DNA sequence: ACAGCGGTCGCAGGT
DNA sequence: TACCTGCGACCGCTG
């Protein structure tokens, strides 16, 4: 066995063993040739990254978490997970000769950063004598197809980008890898030689540096918690097929939705497998809703974002990106941290911002609220801000995703009728009239009445400290007044529209 | 051409 | 309940 070649599959996302080709053709190689290869399933952590402030602890212990449990899973295989510490550019030049790899697999993305990484790694690959084996099954459509298919363009509008997609085939979606036979562990390599156990999973203590920012462990990672999460949600088969979207609470004090987003953003969850389970649902059940607005509309609406932003590495800015409407947001820091720290004095708003900072998920309406809140509707400050405190603290951050909504909530693209703004004070109020959710959050205004903890300013200075909480000490006073920002963004919304028409119609 | 339709998730005030 | 209308007057697609 001094001879054998390594077969190597690389997770970076696909972080399951289920539905996972790149990873399933290695498993099938090594038994098919036994005694011919070894296997080396791999992570590679830059332990650089582990301060970079743009990760919350929360994300670090999801992931910390998934690989946990992918090791677990692997072990079961008579395999396990190798987390190499380092850069691509460093450790593949080195496992490639050490390991002698004859084979590497990877699941594809299309993030730039990543396009250009991957590149580069086939570029050594070919260069070194090793094959490479790609597959497009984070995505139910491979974004490549669905553009070609529609000449060229990605579709700018989701019922034709569903026209091109019911065009295409849908993948076999496969089970769990097999048991790999007569596998002995591997040799050590030089780095194994020094610590044994320079290759495991890293430990919580590695992985979060600031534990005081972890909150409550209400989404557990990995593959395990993701199947078990979809089979309880799949098993409510009327709930499921009535879904809608529009219909489900933001302020509920327990998810009205699926909750699956952190598991498909890390692909401790195949979106095919997801997907193949809801048609079975639906087929079974005569009354169902349909996309948009369905369970399997919200699915295909993954697939739509990720194909438009396959075909933008400008996504996730407004400057040269195709999409984006080029309107003149502003700078206004006090606020921007304000709002950042659920501190705008909007019970609401600052009940959302804060859920969202302490457990690293909030419900797709309260994302709306607090984006429209920060961009068109109030504040004026540009998406990309927002965007950047969401990467931060989402568990499920998501760089296509994340863009998209951005600019369909701040109305920079897909979505265009701005006339139709959330009302911090409002839109709450319609699924929570007693303000459950805020009196949990923001529990300092606990003792409010429903009359008006929605809006406190309301209450004068002797109600107030009857309520034991005094608007501009123990909470802040409202950063601006939304009846009148609001109408003037509007205006605003509209100017900056009509200098885009102009624009448009300029270059014909 | 350029109008009419549809567009995942507005609000307030009706009934 | 779950519709409805006014508000003011968007875009992409279609033909
Ligand atoms: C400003 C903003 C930022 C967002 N950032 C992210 C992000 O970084 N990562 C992320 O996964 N989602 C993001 N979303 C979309 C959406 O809010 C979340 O996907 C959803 O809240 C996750 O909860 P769930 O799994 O219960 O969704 P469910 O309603 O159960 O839907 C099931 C799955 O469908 C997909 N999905 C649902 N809604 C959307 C949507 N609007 N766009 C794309 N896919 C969707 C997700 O994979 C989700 O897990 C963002 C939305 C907004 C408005």
């Amino acid at each position: 066995d001094s001879q054998r070649s390594t077969l190597v599959h690389w997770f970076r996302k696909g972080l399951r063993l289920h539905d996972n080709p790149a990873l399933s053709h290695i498993f099938t190689a090594a038994n098919a040739a036994p005694g011919r290869y070894f296997v080396r399933p791999i992570f590679i952590l830059d332990p650089g990254i582990l301060d970079w402030m743009q990760v919350g602890a929360n994300r670090w212990r999801f992931l910390q978490q998934t690989l946990e449990d992918l090791d677990n899973q692997l072990r079961k295989l008579n395999s396990r997970l190798f987390v190499v510490r380092g850069k691509p550019a460093e450790v593949f030049p080195r496992i490639f000769k050490s390991w002698r790899v004859e084979m590497l697999t990877f699941e594809t993305d299309i993030e730039p950063y990543s396009v250009t990484r991957d590149a580069a790694v086939q570029k050594l690959a070919k260069a070194e004598g090793v094959r490479v084996e790609t597959h497009c099954s984070h995505t139910i459509y491979n974004p490549e197809l669905v553009i070609a298919k529609n000449l060229g363009k990605a579709p700018i509008t989701y019922q034709k980008f569903l026209g091109i997609v019911e065009q295409l085939k849908v993948p076999k979606v496969l089970g769990v890898p097999e048991k790999l036979k007569n596998m002995p562990t591997p040799p050590k390599d030089e780095v194994e030689q020094k610590d044994s156990a320079a290759y495991d999973c890293p430990t919580m203590k590695q992985l979060v540096k600031r534990p005081e920012e972890l909150g409550p462990n209400k989404f557990p990672g990995g593959e395990t918690e993701a199947l078990r999460r979809m089979e309880e949600s799949l098993k409510d088969e009327i709930w499921v097929a009535r879904f809608e979207k529009p219909n489900t609470a933001p302020n509920s004090l327990e998810p009205s939705t699926t909750v699956l987003s952190p598991y498909l953003k890390f692909g401790c969850l195949s979106a095919r497998l997801f997907n193949q389970k809801l048609k079975e649902i639906i087929k079974r059940q005569p009354k169902h809703s349909q996309p948009p607005v369905s369970l399997i509309g919200q699915l295909m609406w993954r697939e739509f974002y990720y194909t438009v932003a396959a075909a933008e590495p400008n996504f996730d800015r407004m400057l040269g990106n195709v999409y984006c409407m080029q309107i003149p947001w502003q700078e206004h820091p006090d606020h921007l941290e304000a709002w950042t720290h659920g501190r705008t004095g909007y019970p609401f708003i600052d009940a959302i911002m804060r859920q969202l900072r302490q457990e690293g998920w909030i419900h797709h309406l309260a994302r709306h609220a607090v984006a429209c809140f920060l961009t068109r509707g109030d504040l004026w400050i540009s998406w990309e801000e927002g965007q950047r405190v969401f990467e931060q603290l989402l568990l499920d951050q998501d760089w296509a995703l994340n863009a998209g909504n951005w600019m369909w909530l701040s109305a920079s693209a897909f979505f265009h009728q701005y006339f139709r703004v959330y009302s911090p004070v409002a839109f709450g109020k319609k699924t929570d009239p007693q303000g459950h959710y805020i009196r949990k959050y923001v529990p300092e205004l606990s003792k409010y009445p429903a009359g008006c903890i929605y809006e406190p300013w309301k209450a004068s200075l002797v109600d107030q400290r009857a309520y034991g909480c005094v608007l501009g000490t123990d909470y802040p006073h409202r950063i601006v007044k939304h009846e009148v920002v609001h109408k003037e963004n509007i205006k605003r919304m509209g100017a900056a529209y009509k200098v885009n028409r102009e624009v448009r119609t300029g270059k014909e």
